[PDB]
């Protein structure tokens, strides 16, 4: 539930390491409500414009983990394409500009959503 | 040892890149040259997992700015891709593939790694090259 997802960030991401944030911070980041996104997917319209979580043509304002559903990642200089699922995560730049790739919903996707403004207020602690 | 590698996954591996890998087109490379040049000894490779050192070189398909020349496709097993400028990182499994600008040295913007035994196909600029021109002729 929230501990593979506090432990998964914590081991893997260096934004999330307990050095920087307590881990009591980070669950507690967690919880909090803006954070637990929703992207319903419209099948009907699959490039729909809220299907597309970061472009190379738009900045980068937040941080995400996708907890449940697929995307479409194009990434790096040979944009190198992969269908990338749960706990896969875009946007530690925001946390530490437009990102070298683009990713698409394909299904329903439940996220955790940082900013780089939540972050650093939870920094504040 | 060598395996033989069965003959139906070599099928299926020569009509998944002849659809969905441009540089292997049937409008570049024949699917029979394609399928002739998956059989060959050389492009079926293996990476023998060491649990006892992970991090081992032999682990390691691609380094970061480190120049290469080959494409590889898994098979079989698991890898782990660190990739573009914020070094993102995944797992990748069977069927994901890698290194096609090295068949237009080339130096990737990614490192990718074995997590588990790999069963491997493996094609050179020059294997590349080489079958474009058996296409040819």
């Amino acid at each position: 539930l929230l501990l593979a997802t506090q432990r998964f960030l914590s081991r893997e991401v260096d934004v999330f390491s307990p050095l920087r944030m307590s881990e009591k911070v980070l669950l507690h980041l967690l919880k909090h409500p803006s954070v637990n996104q929703e992207v319903r997917f419209d099948e009907s319209n699959r490039l729909a414009t809220h299907h597309y979580l970061y472009q190379r043509s738009q900045p980068v304002d937040y941080f995400i983990l996708i907890l449940q559903g697929r995307v479409e990642v194009e990434i790096g200089k040979e944009g190198l394409k992969f269908e990338n699922g749960a706990f896969t995560y875009y946007g530690v730049s925001a946390l530490m500009y437009c990102p070298d790739y683009t990713v698409r919903a394909l299904s329903d996707l439940q996220l955790i959503k940082v900013t780089r403004l939540q972050y650093l207020n939870a920094l504040m602690a």
